[PDB]
């Protein structure tokens, strides 16, 4: 038609085939996931949102999928990130012992994808899907990420690291998924310290951004949860990348 139901982009093309293929690839590479039945995972993923009103999705809708995608992640090697997707993933593609959410099976399946269904019908909506702000918060994509992000934060222990973008207006943003979900789901019983890495923009290599007002807000929130807060400036991201990629580099 000339008119779309929703304001957000619609389901990604070939969504069913892509989720299936990503599940196949992941379960072949990661030996602990050998037992996973990819067709079952996809069936669980479909059942969460097909035939459901795309503004009435629940965390319970995703429970069969969460159960099939159960994964033990090394609890002390978690990298959270906020608003600095590319660098965080470049880092874990090189430093293979550390994991972002998108390096887990469920995160990897859904990364950069959009999906929604229609109430009272079995089809996937390839035309449009609800936008979190303009349409509704309880939509398939938003509910998925809230659910898996909580579970990922709950798995963390010891020192948890978070990469933040120092070139942004709000380096720490309380309204981000990091700030609204992950920070409040770290377990004080298990997590000793949250350590922030504030990644500077090009050019500005001097200001101590760990004294930034929003970092101080993060510190206060974390401290009041009985978790220690630590912060480091990455003043020059080029040198940081040089050193991550080649840690024998005697300049590092
Ligand atoms: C969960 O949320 C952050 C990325 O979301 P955002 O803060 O950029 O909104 C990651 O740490 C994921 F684990
Ligand atoms: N909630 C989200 O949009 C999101 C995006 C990327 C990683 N984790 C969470």
């Amino acid at each position: 038609r000339w008119r779309q139901t929703w304001s957000g982009p619609g389901t990604t093309k070939r969504f069913p085939e892509t989720v299936l293929a990503r599940c196949v690839k992941y379960t072949e590479i990661h030996p602990e996931m050998r037992h996973v039945d990819c067709q079952s995972v996809w069936d669980a993923f479909k059942g969460a949102f097909i035939s459901k009103h795309p503004c009435d999705i629940t965390e319970e809708d995703y429970q069969p999928l969460m159960k099939l995608g159960t994964q033990t992640v090394p609890c002390n090697k978690i990298l959270l990130w906020s608003r600095i997707k590319d660098l965080a993933h470049q880092f874990t593609q090189v430093q293979r012992d550390m994991f972002t959410l998108e390096d887990t099976l469920l995160g990897y399946l859904a990364d950069d994808l959009t999906w929604c269904g229609e109430f009272d019908t079995s089809k996937i909506n390839y035309q449009s899907c609800p936008d979190w702000r303009k349409d509704c918060s309880n939509n398939p994509v938003s509910v998925f990420w809230k659910t898996v992000s909580r579970r990922f934060a709950e798995a963390a222990c010891d020192v948890v690291h978070v990469m933040l973008d120092g070139s942004r207006s709000k380096i720490f943003d309380k309204d981000s998924t990091f700030g609204s979900v992950e920070v409040h789901n770290l377990q004080p019983e298990k997590v000793q310290t949250l350590e922030a890495w504030v990644i500077h923009g090009g050019r500005e290599d001097s200001r101590d951004l760990c004294q930034d007002p929003t970092i101080k807000e993060l510190e206060s929130i974390i401290s009041k949860r009985n978790i220690q807060f630590s912060c480091k400036n990455i003043y020059r991201p080029d040198k940081f990348l040089q050193c991550v990629k080649n840690p024998e580099d005697s300049s590092c």
